[PDB]
């Protein structure tokens, strides 16, 4: 039912794909590949702020990545049981959202800047974020980040870890609880399926992605790290 | 009584001040002035990600601006009645959060870039955001953005409007419904008191704010537009 409008790549839409898959929800995708269809999309006025991601779900044309994620999380009970749990989930998700946010521009960076940005991301992961989540798991010694059950915070943390490992395969060295976490969460049926071949999970963005985005939107021609 | 940890200025903490005040909740503030004072915080490790804003409320050390705001909004019934309305509130707040986000670095910009950034913001406001919100009110024939009843989205839009008017006094020129909206929200007792002199509302950030930030966090020395 849900239709995700975006480019054929990760970008800001990937986390939405992750959350939907984790909830075992099947979705379709509409890839923007030409300046024509985009302008036609702006014509219809279905993009409230003239921006994508855009997701058609339950009779709504939702824009704003966080709005879309929040709704999917709440609808499929992955947002906790009370306001207090939701506050923890939002706090944890805020950390990983910042971490993955540093890699959003990577594809558009020059071969030179990519090296600097890459070192930056790894530094942030191992010195700021990983320690923080490692401490949370140890503080309560539970299998999940909150409510002793799977939540959006778990899914978002698993995605961030895999993205960091794509840059440094041994990034989890020195964080045994997170390493166990990674294994456990990956084993969950819906997630295991998304990680398996033939899923709608997108691969690391390449030059074809960078070009398509630059043509359709006519922006990000000079992304600075 | 919730305690807010940040610098003596707007920054990312201002919206939190707005939300608490609108809900009619008094709060205390703790301004960071010395680098050694910040290191003390890190020492106790109260800042999960070594960052501020940080708010102590209901026995929690919440970090991540959006996490804090989502909590305050839901706790004081300013987050809609159901998931659908919440989705609408998040989508709207996403827009004004982006708009105000463009003015976050302004204080650290140069006289050269400030004139550039100022034109960029007013441009985005009048051609992308204000038209969107103006349309919501007209097409739905409502006096409030969601559920035709005060919600966080209304409070976040009023703040954004006032920030744009500080840069261009006649920015709302051409948006009659937003001008009526501005008067309607400002007349709400709690908000009216926050706009009156003597409140906890912070002024536009000045050089003294910038110097302090750079002195405490030791960064943001080269902030490009
Ligand atoms: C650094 C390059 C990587 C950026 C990837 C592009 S995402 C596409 C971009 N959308 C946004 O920036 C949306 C921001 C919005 N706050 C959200 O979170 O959804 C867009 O449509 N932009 C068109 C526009 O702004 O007009
Ligand atoms: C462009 C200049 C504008 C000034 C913004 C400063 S807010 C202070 C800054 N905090 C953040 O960036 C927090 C981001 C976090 N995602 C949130 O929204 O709360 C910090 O603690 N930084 C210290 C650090 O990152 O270690
Ligand atoms: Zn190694």
């Amino acid at each position: 039912k849900p239709v995700l409008y975006y480019f054929n790549g990760r970008g800001k839409m990937e986390s939405i794909r992750w959350l939907l898959a984790a909830a075992g929800v099947e979705f379709e995708e509409v890839f923007l590949e030409t300046r024509e269809q985009y302008e036609k999309l702006l014509q219809s006025g279905i993009l409230m702020f003239q921006q994508v991601p855009m997701v058609e779900i339950d009779g709504m044309k939702l824009v704003q990545t966080r709005a879309i994620l929040n709704y999917i999380a709440g609808k499929y009970n992955l947002y906790g049981k009370d306001l207090k749990e939701r506050a923890l989930i939002d706090m944890y998700v805020g950390g990983t959202d910042d971490l993955m946010g540093f890699l959003l521009s990577f594809p558009f960076l020059s071969a030179e800047d990519k090296v600097k940005q890459c070192a930056f991301v790894v530094e942030k992961a191992t010195s700021r974020y990983f320690p923080a989540y490692e401490k949370v798991l140890k503080d309560h010694g539970q299998d999940f980040l909150v409510g002793n059950r799977l939540s959006w915070a778990d899914i978002h943390l698993l995605e961030a870890i895999l993205m960091v490992e794509e840059k440094k395969s041994d990034a989890l060295s020195g964080f045994p609880l997170l390493q166990a976490f990674k294994k456990r969460i990956s084993s969950i049926p819906t997630i295991k399926k998304f990680l398996a071949p033939g899923s709608k999970r997108k691969p690391i963005s390449d030059d074809k992605y960078v070009e398509t985005v630059r043509r359709v939107l006519r922006m990000y021609y000079d992304v600075k790290p």
